[PDB]
């Protein structure tokens, strides 16, 4: 049990890194999809002749689409594991735990922070690319052939879904914090001291969300409720990547990720 | 929303009728699995499951050993289901439901709640049957011969770790309650209503758990995050259920049984 003005200190703190750890904040990624602004416009995909111009309008091969597609999201998600490691450190005591408890917390972690921050980046139609300068559609992702287009789909039923629950990047940063801090990972040496951390970040979050939405009826059990899915949502999609990876020769998989997805 | 006293008042509402719909409590099946209440009879291998059956005359095993007490604990779970349908109807706002809806969320939400109160009839050594009268231990189903053996531990490792929490009956009757009132069941007519019980369950059961565990930081929360495991272990076990079915040819039953615990 934690005092008031520590957790609100707390949630400044997480929110703090959490802006200096990810490039594109919800906030911002709501800016681009509302539009009303000559300014953030993005370029939209949403079929084979916008990809082609996408990719000298917006910038930042010789593959067919649905694999150059695949790896855009691979390569993106490596990028997110690294965002996310970095954010873990400043989480008070992470690096403190036993070092092979880091490894296994963000092993198990990273893609279901993965899938609750793509949301951040997703509507109904379609979700952001190339931070911001892009919005590839729900339609054309899902019409890629063979296991790619219901590969894509999940991702967008689960945002769709997790949206509704209307929160902001100041929420979304202590409850990031929570999945890390996760005492049942299979393999975890030392359970005690990470849900002493995890209840002070449960806490948290908590007072956060009473606070931030106070009309919002038991967001708190119905945000830990979405904690639950993510967890299956994940079983889903890792199946679902050892099945392609199998069929398709020519998709590589990032090293990083690969080791990921190891047991 | 709610005042404390609604609260207070829902949860001794639910308490009363948990009591009444289900022939053995966590406290009354505690007492017994400590030896602190007349022995169980014990069932721990072949021949004291003879005994058993023929002393004792449990009603879910009256073929082949492992075959025997599988589907005897399918007689019990479809006993189950009935208290828990029963125990359902004392939710305040369920029969108020659609009838298509309360159908739709006991069809969806016994398999969880099964395993959870069988929690209760177990320790890390084996599991209460016939309403607290038998004990058969977990080595012994552990043991059971091709998938069976693997069949039943894993309810032993869920219970393990569930009853680490410590809750009470009256925790347990508003936990039960949030579950059957879980608004995602497929097929669903009118979400809402069932959402608003739920929340309104959500909100006795957090105030229940601070007032009966006060020393027991974020219950609530890890509570809710059982209800995480119970989803993917009642998935795993259907799957476990279906291997069975498809290689498992000696586990034919009468046509009307079949329909019984279809
Ligand atoms: O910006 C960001 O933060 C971001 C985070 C995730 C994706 C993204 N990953 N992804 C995966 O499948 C995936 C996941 Cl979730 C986790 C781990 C590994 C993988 C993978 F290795 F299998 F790749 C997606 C599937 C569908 C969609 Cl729509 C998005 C993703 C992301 O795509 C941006 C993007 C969309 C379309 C074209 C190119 C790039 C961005
Ligand atoms: O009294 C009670 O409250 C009670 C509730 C459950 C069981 C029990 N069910 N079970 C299942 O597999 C199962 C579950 Cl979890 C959920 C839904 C459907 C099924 C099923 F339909 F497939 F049956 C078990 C597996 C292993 C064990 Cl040890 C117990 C159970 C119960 O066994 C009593 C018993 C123990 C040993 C032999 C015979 C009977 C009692």
């Amino acid at each position: 049990h934690m005092e008031s003005a520590d957790l609100r200190a707390l949630a400044k703190h997480l929110y703090d890194s959490y802006i200096k750890s990810f490039p594109l904040t919800k906030a911002k990624a709501r800016a681009i999809l509302t539009g009303k602004t000559t300014d953030k416009s993005p370029f939209v995909i949403y079929d084979m002749n916008s990809l082609m111009m996408g990719e000298d309008k917006i910038k930042f091969q010789s593959k067919e689409v649905a694999i150059r597609i695949f790896q855009g999201c691979q390569f993106r998600s490596v990028e997110a594991v690294q965002e996310i490691t970095e954010y873990a450190k400043s989480i008070p005591g992470f690096v403190n735990l036993d070092l092979n408890d880091q490894v296994t917390l963000l092993k198990y972690g990273v893609h279901e922070i993965i899938y609750t921050m793509l949301a951040s980046l997703m509507n109904k139609d379609g979700v952001l690319i190339s931070e911001g300068q892009g919005f590839m559609t729900r339609e054309f992702l899902k019409s890629l052939r063979k296991p790619f287009g219901d590969f894509m789909e999940p991702k967008f039923e689960f945002a769709v879904k997790f949206n509704a629950l209307e929160l902001d990047d100041s929420d979304l940063a202590i409850f990031i914090a929570v999945i890390i801090l996760s005492g049942d990972r299979p393999g975890l040496l030392n359970v005690k001291p990470i849900e002493d951390i995890q209840d002070n970040l449960l806490q948290a979050l908590e007072l956060q969300l009473k606070l931030n939405h106070p009309e919002s009826s038991q967001l708190f059990a119905k945000l830990l409720q979405k904690m639950t899915d993510l967890r299956q949502i994940v079983t889903e999609h890792v199946q679902l990547l050892q099945v392609i990876k199998k069929t398709e020769t020519d998709m590589s998989l990032h090293p990083l990720l690969q080791e990921i997805y190891k047991d």
